[PDB]
């Protein structure tokens, strides 16, 4: 594996929980960063290292990007969707990290409304959309090698790996299932085709 | 009317530094107040007039004032996410520098923010906001001709000078490129219909 340590930021939600949990199985040896109060199940896969700390402290994710090979980035503010900078700062500070210990590959999860006319966001998605926003032009301008994830509406449907790709604009479906985005993340991972590139993923469940 | 000296504050920002080469390219003799000299790019469009000094030092903004006919502000503190005051001290010195100069023309940069509901601040970005109210009002009580520049989100689109301003109001999307920024910063320099008004520039970048 060219690709063996990586830390994923955001492992503890909706699809990070499933890109840990296939991560390990195929052989990653993974550093999570996780909050005090929100830990990992107890019953699930077990990542190699654990950071206690927030995304929002250089210190902790200094701790978190060294020695790594990759990052993941799964960050987000599960059902609130109020005005926010949690994203974009937690960017900043990986940047800095990645720039600091040598690691040049980061996969990080923003949103396909960066690919939509400003004009038709919901208005309710609108500030998170906004720090998202922010967040891809900070991994833009960093000058890392960045592949910016954009996905649809993430949905619970299963893992098939069969999805489809598009490059550089909105895709034929509008949902992915989280654990094909967990997948396409850690797929990212094995090539350097996407990179400096925007993805949308998505598949129709059938 | 004809503004041919202006000084630029803020101009090795990301918004400055588009203003300085634009203003250069179209014929301004600039003056910038600079706290680092080497932050200003070696190549190319390069000012007339260079101080080296700080905002908050009330001779070194009345030196950088001297003799101009207009003043552009692009002042930010990026980093300070708890009570700053930066940007509204030095909009007082500015002020006090142009008054005792005979400059009357200023147009400055603060946020949309000014024009939107206060819950719409991301908590980290409130202690800029309220610095930037600080600011505005410092620059609305001085009895200058003030043009009150109220930006989205600054992009890195390419200039397009095709952008939308909206007076007193919101408009179209939620990005104004840092060119067009600074393209419009330099329009308010050649007419009075924006003096006195709230400025909302955007656009969608295709
Ligand atoms: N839901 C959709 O349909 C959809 C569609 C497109 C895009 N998106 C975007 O896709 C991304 C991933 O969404 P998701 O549902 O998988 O994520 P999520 O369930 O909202 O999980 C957010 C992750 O970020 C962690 N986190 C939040 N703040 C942190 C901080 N200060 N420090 C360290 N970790 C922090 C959270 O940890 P904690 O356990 O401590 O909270 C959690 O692990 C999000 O940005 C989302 O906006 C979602
Ligand atoms: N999307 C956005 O980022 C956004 C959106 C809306 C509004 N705004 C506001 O737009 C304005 C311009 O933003 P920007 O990103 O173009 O600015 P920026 O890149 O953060 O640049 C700030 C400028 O102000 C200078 N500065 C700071 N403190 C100074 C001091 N004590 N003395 C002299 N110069 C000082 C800086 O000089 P140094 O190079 O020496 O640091 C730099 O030239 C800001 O006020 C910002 O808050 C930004
Ligand atoms: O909290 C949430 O629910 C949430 C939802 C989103 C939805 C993003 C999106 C983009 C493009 C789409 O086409 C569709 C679709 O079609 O369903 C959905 C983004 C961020 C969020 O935090
Ligand atoms: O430190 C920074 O980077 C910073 C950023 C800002 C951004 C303010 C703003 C206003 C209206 C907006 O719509 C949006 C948007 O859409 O992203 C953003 C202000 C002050 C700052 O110091």
């Amino acid at each position: 594996m060219a690709v063996k340590k990586i830390a994923i930021f955001g492992a503890t939600g909706q699809t990070g929980l499933t890109t840990l949990a296939q991560a390990v199985q195929a052989g990653y040896e993974v550093t999570v960063l996780v909050r005090d109060s929100s830990r990992l199940p107890s019953e699930g896969p077990r990542p190699a290292h654990v950071v206690v700390g927030d995304v929002l402290q250089a210190a902790d994710v200094d701790k978190t990007v060294a020695g790594q090979d990759a990052v993941i980035v799964l960050l987000g503010t599960r059902n609130d969707l109020s005005p926010t900078t949690v994203m974009s700062e937690g960017a900043r500070n990986i940047v800095a990290a990645m720039k600091a210990h040598g690691v040049d590959k980061v996969v990080a999860c923003t949103s396909a409304f960066l690919l939509w006319d400003p004009t038709k966001v919901p208005p309710r998605l609108q500030a998170v959309t906004d720090d998202h926003i922010r967040m891809h032009k900070v991994l833009r301008e960093s000058g890392l090698k960045y592949v910016a994830v954009m996905p649809p509406h993430i949905g619970d449907q299963p893992l098939t790996g069969a999805y489809t790709v598009t490059l550089d604009g909105r895709g034929p479906s509008r949902v992915i299932s989280k654990h094909d985005l967990g997948h396409f993340m850690l797929r990212c991972l094995t090539t350097d085709e996407y990179d400096g590139h925007s993805t949308y993923p998505s598949h129709q469940y059938q």
